[PDB]
């Protein structure tokens, strides 16, 4: 289904954004 590979997508996308918070410095409170 469309959301089957989205589930494969999101997990990667998460990594892409979560590494970006790092570059934002103290972006997690």
């Amino acid at each position: 289904t469309a959301q089957v590979f989205a589930e494969e997508r999101v997990r990667e996308l998460e990594a892409e954004v979560a590494e970006l918070r790092r570059q934002q410095g103290q972006a997690k409170h």
